[PDB]
């Protein structure tokens, strides 16, 4: 398997009191194996979360961005993010895709101008409920990751992570470690024929369904699952459990 | 007059250099009158505005937020702002009604949960160039803020800033300060008869069209302009002239 990621998506949550404990948590963490850990707290924390961690695995993540600065009232630009020294975004989070107009290809636009300014991309795919019940899961993350690979070049791959999220088993459903690992392969397999197998055999595929310290070990167990994008859990000590089964 | 206000909207704009450097012209500036000021940086620059800026008659303001914490990947929200000491929100901007699917319904929302949170709020409203060819200037502006209006109580508008924004004018035709004033004394009135004349009297109403050194004091002279939300003059020393012209 190539370098597992342990990613930290905060979402829109979090005090300043309550992120310097659990900072403070993290830095205290021993990790003695090879992993990059991600934390993407929401923008305002930015910066208090690049002074206060330095567990050394890890690197800080914007939660979204757009492609210029300008006249953009309320949003942050990529320019902008690598200026503060931030150097990884997550792009077309189901969230932003679902609320925020975040269509198919305005993610593959954005995942191609962050690549283009020097980002490491964790860009989410998935499909919902209604596409899974209807068998268009398949169809669904494909044109998702197609539409993402249609504006890469194919060096800028050693740019990119993908992330799927099971979104029709979040917030519904339950989805089990072999439901996560069919959609992986499925990726997988699909990149190693169109793009190339050297790319799809280093290329991380993260788990971004509901990921715990009781299904960890068996989630990085599968073949093709490289790690996960954490909700809930990476808001609490138990990130580090997570992090702990990419071992 | 009420008190008049100055607002920076540095949209999405800055790197750390340019804003150190600019916020310490911001703090060598003599402000002698009574005026509140207000810098609105990106999200991610909040931090470095708070820590830098002193000249104590300026507050920090969020360009954007949305209502409540949670699974909104991407957003910042009011309490996460409150936390951090930030009590200034502007929302309804153009930019955000144009590309970022902020209809009046869902800007009216935003500021009554922003009222509700004790926010003061430069509430953003304007008409576009169809529009106002079109002879909908009033309807237009009126119904934005009714809408607004619609879900606050009385004692609210203590907090509440209206900014006009002559969306026809910018990035199209020039707006004179008599086109201004005639959209400002429209709102007055309308405040004053379907809400009251004492919340009329003292309604900041600021202009946030193009504001510069050379037409400040020619708009705030006046009588319904009460300041100004700026643009691109706010990112420039000029800033400082700007809130000279409301002596
Ligand atoms: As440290
Ligand atoms: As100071």
């Amino acid at each position: 398997k190539p370098q597992p990621i342990v990613a930290a998506n905060w979402k829109c949550n979090g005090t300043t009191a309550s992120i310097e404990k659990l900072v403070q948590v993290l830095n205290e963490h021993q990790i003695d194996h090879d992993v990059q850990c991600v934390v993407a707290p929401s923008f305002v924390h930015i910066p208090m979360v690049q002074a206060k961690l330095c567990n050394p695995k890890y690197a800080v993540s914007a939660e979204n961005a757009i492609a210029k600065s300008g006249a953009f009232t309320g949003e942050v630009s990529m320019p902008i993010l690598k200026d503060l020294g931030v150097s990884w975004v997550i792009l077309g989070h189901s969230e932003r895709r679902t609320y925020y107009g975040e269509t198919d290809g305005v993610v593959a636009q954005k995942v191609a101008d962050a690549y283009n300014q020097g980002f490491m991309v964790i860009a989410c795919i998935g499909e919902t409920l209604q596409q899974r019940e209807a068998n268009q899961t398949a169809k669904v993350v494909l044109s998702q990751t197609a539409a993402i690979a249609a504006k890469l070049p194919k060096e800028a791959w050693s740019q990119i992570v993908l992330a799927y999220e099971p979104v029709w088993a979040i917030g519904t459903k339950v989805a089990t470690p072999e439901q996560a690992q069919e959609v992986h392969a499925l990726l997988r397999q699909w990149v190693s024929e169109k793009i190339g197998n050297g790319v799809a055999t280093k290329l991380r595929i993260l788990y971004g369904g509901s990921v715990t310290a009781g299904n960890a070990k068996t989630l990085y167990m599968k073949p093709d699952i490289n790690g996960f994008l954490v909700g809930g859990a990476s808001l609490k000590p138990e990130f580090r459990d997570i992090i702990d089964a990419t071992r």
